[PDB]
Formats: C-alpha cells, sequence, structure tokens
C-alpha cells in the first residue's frame, strides 16, 4: 500500500509528479504535439498507464491555468481501478468558428505563437507541444455496494424531492 | 451497510449496473427518447431514485465514450445525500449552429441514423434513444465539518496563495 | 479536526453554507457583479479562503439549478489543500454569439431583467449579482502515494486496455 505502479509506453512519456507537499493532483505531460481549430476534439495520448488499486478512482481532470486562459476544455476522465491502457486526455477547442483567419496560433498560456515562416490558421486555434502539463490527476476512494432494489426508502427525509435550484439562489 | 437502495419510477427506468467488477461507476440508462438540435439544452430523466447515504455523495457524470465521440456534455451532478428524487441528466448539444441542413440525426456513436422517411434536421443533431447508457453513477465519501470564520489561519502553508497557473506550464 | 477554518477577505464576501443537513457542499457567494457577453471568460472573486486539511481536496463545482437554467459554464475547481488564496470561480457564458441585440440581461434564474433606462446588449448575456449562490464547495478525502516506475504492472486485470466506449452503448 501506499504506492502507485506507473508505466511509461514510450520515449514520448514523462512521469507525473505533483507541484506542492500536499497537493491534491500529478500533473500530467502530453506525449504528442497537437494543433487543435476551433470546436475539434480530440483524444490526446500521455503513453502514460497506472494501476490504481480496487475501491478507488482517478480523476483526469483540468488545471486552472490552462482552462481559465484558454478555451481547451477537458472533459474530466473517471479512471477505474485496473485499466492499464494509455490514459487519454478528454479535450475540445471550444473557441467559436467564426471563420477569421491569422498567422498566429496560440499557446496554452494564450499567447501568441511567432514562426519564422507564416501560415494561415483559423482564429482561436490553439497548440499543445510534447512536454507540457495541460492536465492532472486526483485519485480518490470510492463507496461500491450491492444494488438493492425497493418500493420505497427505509428513511424519510428533509429533501424528499428537492431539486435543481430549490433552494433558490 | 455496503448496500444502495434504487427505486424505479416507471416501466421506462432500468436499474443502473457497473460493466467491470472493479468499475467505479454504475452506467446510467435513458428513460427517455430525445432528439437535441445543436446548443440546446435539456434535463434527461432517468426514472430512477436512489438513497445514497450520509457522508457520500454521487457523481451523476459523463462516459468516455459517449463524450469523446460526440457533442454531447454533461455537467456532472452532485447527488446529495438524501435525494429521493428523479435522477436527471444536465446535458447540452454543445454542437455549433451553423444553420446547415442534413436529413441523418446522429445516433450517441455519432453514427449516422438511416430513417425510411426523410426528414430535414439541423446539422449536429443528435438521438438519445430509451435504454441507451448515456451516464454513470458515481459515489464518493465526503467530509462536512463545522465551519469557523477566522481572521488568520493556524498553519502557514507552502502554496500560500498562489493559483492559475503558478506553477507553469 | 471536524472543523474547517473560513477567513473573509472583504465586506462583500459572505460565509460558506449548506443548504440541507445532509448536503454535500456548501454554497458559494458571489462577491463581486458582473456581466458576461456570450463566449466570455472570466475567474469570479469569492472574496473567500479556506484552509482544506492535508488528505483532501476541495471541488469548486456547479449548482443543478445554474447550471441547467443558464449557459454558465463552470469548470469544476480543484481546491489544494493549503491553498490559503482567494477562491476564483472558474466561469464561462457558453450562449453562442450570433450578433443578435436585446435589450433585456438575463439573471441566473435565466429570467429577462427590465431596467428603468434602456441598454443595448448581446442576446444570451447574464449578469450575476454580488451575493448570489452561483456556486458550491464539496470536500473529498484524496489518496496521495508515492509514484513508482514498473516496466509490467504486479497483477493483471479483468479490463486491461479496454476504454472510451468499449462496453458499447
Ligand atoms: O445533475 C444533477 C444534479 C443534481 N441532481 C439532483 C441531486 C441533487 O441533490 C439536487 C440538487 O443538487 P444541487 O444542490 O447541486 N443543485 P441546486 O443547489 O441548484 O438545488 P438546490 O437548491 O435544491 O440545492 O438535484 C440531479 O438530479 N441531477
Ligand atoms: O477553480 C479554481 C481552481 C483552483 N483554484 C485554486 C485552488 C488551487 O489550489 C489553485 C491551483 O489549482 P490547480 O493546481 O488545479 N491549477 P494550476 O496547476 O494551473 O495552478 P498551479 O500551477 O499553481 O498548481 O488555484 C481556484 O481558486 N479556483
Ligand atoms: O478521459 C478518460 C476517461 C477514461 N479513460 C479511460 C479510463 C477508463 O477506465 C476507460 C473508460 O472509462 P468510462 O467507463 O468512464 N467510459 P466508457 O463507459 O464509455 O468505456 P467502457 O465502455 O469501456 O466502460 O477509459 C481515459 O483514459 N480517459
Ligand atoms: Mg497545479
Ligand atoms: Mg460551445
Ligand atoms: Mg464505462
Ligand atoms: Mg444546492
Amino acid at each position: 500500500t501506499n504506492t502507485l505502479q506507473v508505466k511509461l509506453l514510450s520515449k514520448n512519456a514523462r512521469m507525473p509528479e505533483r507541484n506542492h507537499k500536499t497537493d491534491a493532483g500529478y500533473d500530467i505531460f502530453s506525449a504528442e504535439t497537437v494543433v487543435l481549430e476551433p470546436q475539434e476534439k480530440a483524444v490526446i495520448k500521455t503513453d502514460v498507464a497506472v494501476s490504481i488499486p480496487e475501491g478507488y478512482v482517478g480523476l483526469l481532470t483540468s488545471r486552472s491555468g490552462v482552462s481559465s486562459k484558454t478555451h481547451l476544455v477537458i472533459e474530466t476522465g473517471k479512471i477505474d481501478a485496473g485499466y492499464h491502457g494509455n490514459l487519454g486526455i478528454n479535450i475540445k477547442n471550444d473557441h467559436e468558428d467564426d471563420k477569421m483567419q491569422t498567422i498566429f496560433l496560440r499557446n496554452i498560456d494564450n499567447e501568441k505563437i511567432f514562426e519564422k515562416e507564416r501560415h494561415l490558421y483559423k482564429l482561436g486555434s490553439y497548440r499543445i507541444e510534447k512536454g507540457e502539463r495541460i492536465a492532472q490527476l486526483v485519485i480518490v476512494p470510492i463507496w461500491t455496494p450491492e444494488l438493492k432494489q425497493v418500493e420505497e426508502f427505509e428513511s424519510v427525509s428533509e429533501r424528499g424531492e428537492k431539486s435543481f435550484g430549490s433552494s433558490g439562489v
């Protein structure tokens, strides 16, 4: 216990490491370089596999910096215990496709990228480099009971059926 | 303990079941058939109610397959302990509305749907059938302390106020 | 133990309080008034700081009411233990920018706002008032093991490398 097995699947892969000593998540490095146009979706390889023990789940989620500064949206992945495959980052460039054109790509600091040779890109296009920290992994314990069908619940609650903004705002 | 009460609210409802033995979440079946246009939002009924015990929360979240293959975005729901109402799936078709037209709907495998009779749809429109697994439920334990206002914290940390991409990328 | 330190950073800040007795999250009050145009992104100040103890993470996430009724999308924040800075709400108005114009803003109940003096707004624009509950905070325990590189995992699983809709739909 108190150890997690990690396998690197290629030379493009880098070991997860958490920022601060008491930090929740282990920052994830991209194992490939990808340009994403507006509204373009993709699964980004990390070339990294883990072995989360039973009774736990992994949360492959976004970082506050990247997600707040750019239009790169990462759908939080639920990494099952026993999944030994390549961790994929479920991502979308949710920048609107307004049909505009530029010569500058954006990095994940939302800074314009200057290249020697000039190409035409769709506005709002991003580039992710191999080795950049675009995500992180947080492991939490789960409760996994056997399900039992009932006609009525054992105990009545104060909440009942209240939902979706019932307490208001 | 080690059991969760589940109530089926109609004949359209189906019991949650998890895929693998050590899997984190219980796949959720839609209890209705719905077509969603681009940018259309909805709450999808499961006709299923649960009784998560105190000290736990339910995460009504997305599946990797559906979310990565389609523009169907599910906002992760936080199912409170004691909520005995109908579990609703908070969903949006975030496909852009470009005013294009087609005769093919898409399923949640993003495959074109062929019908005998031909209708005109907005491009990027999806159809969810009753009985399809569009989501899953993961239960985790929560910490629920009493709050105490302070002027200063008891212990100084290494992180302090650092946030939003402070460690960089 | 069983207590969480909370610091209010200004007179605009309000103490987090959970809705029901067994509720998972503590509703978060905005400490500022902001208008968000379509596709506009921002980090919204709460002027509130907490001291989550080691072994835990905070989930600064959305409410079902606001998120389902409006186009205001909150990216779930992972609040590290030891972070004593101002809690920021990572938000985007994902309403499409169709270049339409109106005289009515929308509140976070998606109701049209009537003002004495009439201004022109982009359609799909929202207004968040100081003091409104736009988010909530749920704290869960985390597992934080030391990482160990391996060439192969200790135990073979039933899942293996199966992922992204492998069980189908
Ligand atoms: O996606 C969801 C989210 C929540 N729910 C249920 C469970 C939850 O207990 C209830 C409300 O959860 P929230 O407290 O997170 N939303 P809100 O604060 O707007 O509702 P309320 O005012 O009643 O607390 O609605 C769903 O059915 N689906
Ligand atoms: O929505 C959020 C997310 C995070 N935070 C805070 C808490 C968290 O401890 C801090 C940074 O969290 P992350 O590590 O997930 N983001 P990032 O990796 O970009 O920042 P840093 O480089 O400092 O770790 O910012 C917020 O205030 N709101
Ligand atoms: O973002 C993700 C999400 C999941 N995964 C992995 C881990 C997880 O164990 C696997 C599938 O997770 P889900 O069960 O949540 N998705 P789905 O139900 O569509 O796949 P499957 O049918 O195999 O269970 O894919 C990723 O690599 N990245
Ligand atoms: Mg970080
Ligand atoms: Mg969008
Ligand atoms: Mg699954
Ligand atoms: Mg609530």
